[PDB]
């Protein structure tokens, strides 16, 4: 087995979860610790369904810039004896696009999916079903309802997570190392 493939599939056997809130089912990423993170509306409640079983969610941080603007990302900590694989190392310091990135997916609906979703672009500014969002990112694929909270991958690098799409193209809120120190 080669590379790409060896660390999208360890990323799925170690950091990808899936997840349902009363909102739906997405695609969870443990990033280290008890510590993980999930698109800001799947509006995470007191316990959330984790594979197979209910789990206590002990702190939920709704991350926002330095403006106060929404980032789109949740950041929650699990009361459980799992301390996730620390995949801190692969998340870049800053934002960064990406050529011929990964999308990958885990839900109940969409088990262990992998979508080529093409290079990913700085975007910046998106108003997302009326709540105004920055530090997106785009892919020109046309990604779907289920598939919120897809970890946006390339070559080792751990890089968004999948926060909406419209019918032509899908968006990323971007991922930087210093949400999880
Ligand atoms: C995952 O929840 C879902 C994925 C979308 C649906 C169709 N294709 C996709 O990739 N995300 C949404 O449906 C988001 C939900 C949202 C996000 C932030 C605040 C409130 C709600 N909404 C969405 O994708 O709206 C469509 C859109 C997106 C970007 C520009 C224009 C329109």
């Amino acid at each position: 087995m080669g590379p790409s493939l060896d660390f999208a599939l360890s990323l799925l056997r170690r950091n990808v979860r899936q997840v349902q809130t009363d909102q739906g089912h997405f695609t969870m990423l443990g990033v280290r610790d008890r510590l993980a993170v999930l698109p800001r509306h799947s509006q995470p409640g007191k316990t959330i369904w984790i594979e197979h079983k209910l789990v206590n969610i002990l702190d939920a941080v709704e991350l926002v810039d330095e403006q106060g603007v929404n980032l789109e990302l949740t950041l929650i900590t699990l009361d459980t004896n799992e301390k996730f694989r620390d995949i801190t190392k692969f998340i870049p310091e800053n934002i960064s696009t990406a050529s011929d990135a990964t999308l990958v997916i885990n839900t109940e609906h969409m088990p262990s999916m992998f979508v080529p979703v093409g290079d990913v672009v700085q975007y910046g500014f998106l108003n997302l079903s009326g709540k105004p969002t920055h530090r997106t990112m785009m892919y020109n694929f046309p990604t779907k309802a289920g598939q919120c909270g897809g970890v946006v991958t390339s070559v080792g690098k751990v890089i968004g997570i999948h926060i909406g799409g419209n019918g032509r193209q899908g968006f990323c809120a971007g991922l930087k190392r210093s949400y999880f120190a």
